[PDB]
């Protein structure tokens, strides 16, 4: 009564048997899928904070002992004496981990055990948080070496409004409305620049102008801070055999630090926890160059190659967008800054998938998702076939808070 | 009911439709499972439920609901089934039956052609040697030398108890696929145990590596007999590539005519194993999947070593690279021998349409994202953005087990 899974390229059978636990419950039922989509007390706490214990106790094959008893009736008395508790530094990383390790949208989870998890818990005012969040960056960015790290700031808790990070990643580009329906920059930033300037930043006018931060304290107004350019690590891109490419002047960052998602560790939440790693060469090249209301270059970048724009059958928009990936790759590796292809990237996950069988009899994939935006069935994740569900500690979305 | 987003536009529409889906998927709350291949795995008063709901959805879809001749239907099954256990269809039911099946296939990118559908009767044939003339026709209707043409062929329905009619080959027309010494396939891959079956059964195997195999046609309860297609039925387009002058002499070809011969049709309760049904191409069903999937005909590498590309690193996507030529040339080559077919940003852009369509007339359409999507430049096209509801109506194309 578990999910047959197959690898039709392969011709291998396996069972997700960690599905079984499934935590939470999606979207689907047995009369619709909507796997599609984007966007799908204290007695309960304990249960929460429970389980996750009893996970933590299982992992470092010291499950049922003392100490696991012991932790146990303290969490249980603490929640009863205050209403919540607090993790162990080594309950914080193996949960940050855990949650890296159950995100069903993520290819790149082979290296979910190499997580550098920063402990921002006694941080205290706005200016405080913006300092975790340099060294961050500065420890991530490592000169274009990158170094995954996740960044935790005090949990949610009742009596004191929450730490929270107001932009979607820590590096993001500005993007001006025009008179003309245009917007200058990233299309998709153009509600947070607003923000921005109407608490207080001037507006450059470029296409590329990095983002100040909006950093709110507990029961505290956002506040608007700069990031030194010195710490905003920048590739120009440029194609290795398509030099009137650099006179496109398109550059991206190194970094991808999402800073808006929750993080969830057994019952308790902490909504500022930026995590970063590196680029997928498709996430810059596929969705933020070409995507229609993105920076939409894949016409102009036609033009330039002379392909027939006239018609679908010449495939010039296929031809395009292959050529933007390479220019996002070469420009990568001729800066130094690490990158991944979707065929590495797919690869590895697959190995991962491998990984997660033997250890977990099983791991949490949504296919959508996994597969890369390009190129789709040139990939091992195509012919996989893979049963998405939740488990926990995990991230989450959070409304915006505004 | 489902609200869904058109994230590219930001348009939600409602789908009450899938509140008229019967037959479960594989998912549940817990757990989605979208993205395996059979999802569905593989008594009269059931047979008579389904009757009664398919003889009311037609009245209703021609206006004249209830009343007049569907009072009689109703009896007429009512009496049929009483009598025999089972029930004949009108061939305007079958006809009707027909394009639904069609309509309600979730993971067909090709449904804007759904009205427009040639059904041929074949529910009086009676012995395989019949059925071969059946096929022969539809292939000849629906290959119309190039311009081709929607068309579905049914025979008789399943009798309770007693064999069936039944086309063992996947396809009418595929290439055999022989092995070696090695382990390695000549030919499809895919079809190495039919071309296993066709030899064992009488077939005289060949040289080359696009030898298009015969077909094992069955009739009730005798074994089943091997007919020769005549050669010039079977038309086939050499690939040819626009530029690249020496992607001829790869000498790579593919058949004009798709035309699937292994599911099973059902309509009210009455069910169908041999209903084989043809459109035409979309290119990167022959490009993509047929030509490059590594268990295929796996030309990917051949073809980025004669591109002079760089296959010791990914990060040079010759992979990316090479299969986008290989489409090019699917296409150029189908153009140029005028035989339709549709490259995958038409077909996308149309099944859109067929999206804004359904809507307004039935208030929703079942699509499978998983399989609406091209499986090149996938983001590319506009259904990516576009989530989308799977779930299951009847009439349906369904698939079966083997006859072996
Ligand atoms: C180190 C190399 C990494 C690579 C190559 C990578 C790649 C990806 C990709 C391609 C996606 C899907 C993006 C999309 O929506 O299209 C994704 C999503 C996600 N990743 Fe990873 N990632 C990496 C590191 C991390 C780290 C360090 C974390 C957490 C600590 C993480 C957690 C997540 C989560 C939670 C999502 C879900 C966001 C969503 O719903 O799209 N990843 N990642
Ligand atoms: C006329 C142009 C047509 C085009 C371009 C087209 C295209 C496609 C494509 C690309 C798929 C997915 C193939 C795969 O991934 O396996 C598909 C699947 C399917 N189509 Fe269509 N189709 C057409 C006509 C038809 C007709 C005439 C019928 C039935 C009378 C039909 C019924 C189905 C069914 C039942 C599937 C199920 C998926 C499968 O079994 O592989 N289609 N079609
Ligand atoms: C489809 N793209 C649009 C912008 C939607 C989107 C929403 C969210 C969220 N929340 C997060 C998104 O990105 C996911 C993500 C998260 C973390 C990543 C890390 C750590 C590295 C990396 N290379 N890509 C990531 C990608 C995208
Ligand atoms: C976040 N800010 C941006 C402006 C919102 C957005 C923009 C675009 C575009 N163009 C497309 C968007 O959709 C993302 C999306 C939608 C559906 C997807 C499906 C079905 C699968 C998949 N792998 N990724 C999807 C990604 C969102
Ligand atoms: C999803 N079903 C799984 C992949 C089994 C399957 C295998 C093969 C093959 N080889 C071919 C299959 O059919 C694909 C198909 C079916 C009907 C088509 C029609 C009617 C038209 C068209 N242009 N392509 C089709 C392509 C299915
Ligand atoms: C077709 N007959 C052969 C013998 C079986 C097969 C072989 C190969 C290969 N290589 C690849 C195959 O892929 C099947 C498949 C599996 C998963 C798919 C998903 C998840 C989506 C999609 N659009 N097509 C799929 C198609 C099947
Ligand atoms: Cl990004
Ligand atoms: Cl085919
Ligand atoms: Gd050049
Ligand atoms: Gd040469
Ligand atoms: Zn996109
Ligand atoms: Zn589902
Ligand atoms: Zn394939």
């Amino acid at each position: 009564k578990f999910p047959r899974v197959k690898n039709w390229e392969v011709g291998s059978i396996t069972y997700d048997t960690l599905s079984a636990q499934a935590q939470q419950d999606g979207p689907c039922t047995p009369r619709r899928c909507l796997g599609s989509l984007v966007f799908p007390a204290p007695e309960q706490l304990l249960s929460q904070a429970r389980d996750f214990i009893n996970q933590y106790y299982s992992s470092i094959k010291r499950s049922g002992s003392q100490a696991h008893e012991q932790r146990l009736q303290e969490v249980e008395a603490e929640v009863a004496a205050t209403g919540t508790y607090q993790l162990r530094e080594s309950e914080l990383v193996f949960g940050a981990k855990q949650a890296w390790r159950n995100a069903p949208r993520c290819v790149g989870r082979i290296q979910w055990g190499k997580l550098q998890v920063f402990d921002a818990r006694d941080c205290r005012s706005a200016q405080e948080m913006f300092t975790y969040i340099c060294n961050h960056i500065k420890y991530a960015t490592n000169r274009g070496n990158l170094r995954s790290a996740i960044t935790v700031f005090p949990q949610r808790c009742p009596g004191r409004g929450d730490f929270r990070i107001w932009n979607s990643q820590l590096v993001r580009y500005a993007g001006y409305r025009q008179q003309d329906g245009s917007v200058r920059g990233d299309p998709a930033n153009v509600e947070i620049t607003e923000l921005c300037i109407q608490h207080g930043w001037t507006p450059g006018n470029g296409r590329f102008d990095v983002l100040p931060l909006l950093l709110q304290a507990p029961d505290e107004p956002p506040e608007l801070f700069l990031l030194p350019p010195e710490l905003v690590l920048e590739v120009p891109l440029e194609h290795p055999t398509l030099e009137w490419f650099a006179a496109l002047g398109l550059r991206w960052y190194a970094l991808p630090a999402v800073s808006n998602m929750l993080l969830e560790i057994g019952g308790l939440e902490f909504p500022a926890a930026p995590f970063s790693g590196w680029y997928m060469s498709t996430e810059i090249g596929t969705r933020n160059l070409c995507d229609p209301h993105r920076y939409n270059i894949l016409e102009d970048v036609a033009v330039c190659m002379d392909l027939d724009t006239r018609t679908t059958s010449s495939l010039w928009k296929d031809k395009a967008a292959v050529e933007i990936n390479v220019a996002v790759l070469h420009s990568y590796q001729l800066a130094k800054v690490t990158i991944v292809d979707h065929h590495a990237a797919t690869a590895s996950f697959m190995k991962h998938l491998e990984n997660e069988q033997k250890a977990r009899g099983g791991c949490p994939a949504d296919w959508a998702w996994i597969v890369p935006p390009i190129s789709g069935s040139l990939t091992p994740v195509f012919h996989q076939e893979m049963v998405n569900y939740f488990l926990s500690p995990a991230f989450r979305y959070q409304p915006d808070p505004w």
